């Protein structure tokens, strides 16, 4: 077993606008002794499944405005919390978190739930990882909703997907500094800074998973993996580019949080060009990195775009 701890359930007692019932998978292949939490909303026998993947330092709570919109369209919605996050178990050592640790978890979850007709919904690490899934099992994937995200390839193959790491100083550089440096990391305060439109109660929901620093190893490791990409990550991410460019023929919808200093237009337009058939992006002027906080619009517009060419 990996050494891991579990957030007490009382931490989730008073969440704001998260009425979604918990589902758990324990002992997924390759993850013995670890319990993963996921939401499973809407018609369980739906033809379509929206697989909503979160990023750093969030959890399925981030999708709370989108889930009801997708479910009311008649689709199923699966929103897992990565190990280290949300209501999932949390390995205590940063060394146990790797790109493939997280990627293989998603593949295991997809196989375990036998998800098909997937609309992949991604942002940040949900995208860095999620965008590498379809090439592993392409017949399971039907559509893509992409918000502020890209692929963790090397600087030479796609400079746009590395330049943001070092400029602007107040972008990823500040984000990483905020996450990896404090001994007492307060994610409510972090999230209010990086999503300034959050209410206090919403911000508290992002601190909920983390009673203390011992629960935050996954949180600390994510930004380090953006700055230092292992060979497996580079290879897998580069292969993914070829998939979206050359193999993908599904329906696609893009939305950009225009105030994002990390993964805004300078990353998302290059990403648009690499995704075969990706339409003009929906630009959300007021949205920052956490586009899902303006997510009702994204979900509604994506559904209309998809209805238009079913």
């Amino acid at each position: 077993m990996i050494n891991a701890i579990r957030t007490p359930d009382q931490r989730f007692s008073n969440l704001d606008q998260y009425p979604f019932s918990p589902n758990y998978l324990d002992d997924l292949p390759g993850y013995p002794g670890l319990r993963a939490h996921y939401l499973d909303e809407g018609n369980s026998d739906a033809e379509d499944v929206f697989l909503c993947l979160h990023g750093e330092p969030t959890w399925s709570y981030l999708y709370r405005k989108m889930i009801p919109v997708f479910a009311e369209s008649g689709a199923r919605v699966i929103a897992p919390d990565f190990f280290g996050f949300g209501k999932s178990d949390k390995p205590v050592d940063e060394e146990d978190y790797t790109f493939e640790f997280h990627r293989n978890f998603l593949l295991a979850l997809i196989e375990r739930l036998d998800l098909r007709n997937i609309t992949l919904v991604v942002q940040d690490w949900g995208g860095f990882l999620g965008l590498t899934l379809p090439m592993a099992d392409p017949s399971r994937f039907k559509r893509l909703i992409i918000m502020n995200a890209c692929l963790m390839t090397d600087p030479v193959t796609q400079p746009a997907f590395s330049a943001f790491v070092t400029q602007p100083a107040d972008g990823f550089t500040a984000w990483k500094y905020d996450l990896v440096t404090p001994s007492d990391l307060r994610l409510d305060q972090f999230m209010k800074r990086w999503a300034p439109t959050l209410t206090e109660a919403e911000a508290s929901a992002y601190a909920a998973p983390f009673p203390d620093t011992s629960y935050q190893a996954g949180v600390r490791k994510f930004p380090k993996m953006v700055a230092q990409r292992d060979q497996a990550c580079i290879d897998i991410s580069t292969e993914a580019i070829s998939f979206w460019q050359n193999d993908w023929n599904g329906q696609t919808f893009m939305a950009i949080g225009m105030k994002d200093k990390l993964l805004g237009p300078d990353v998302m337009y290059p990403m648009k060009a690499l995704i075969n058939g990706c339409p003009e992006p929906l630009e959300i002027a007021d949205a920052g990195h956490f586009v899902q906080e303006f997510g009702e619009q994204v979900a509604r517009e994506a559904l209309k775009h998809f209805a238009e060419t079913e």
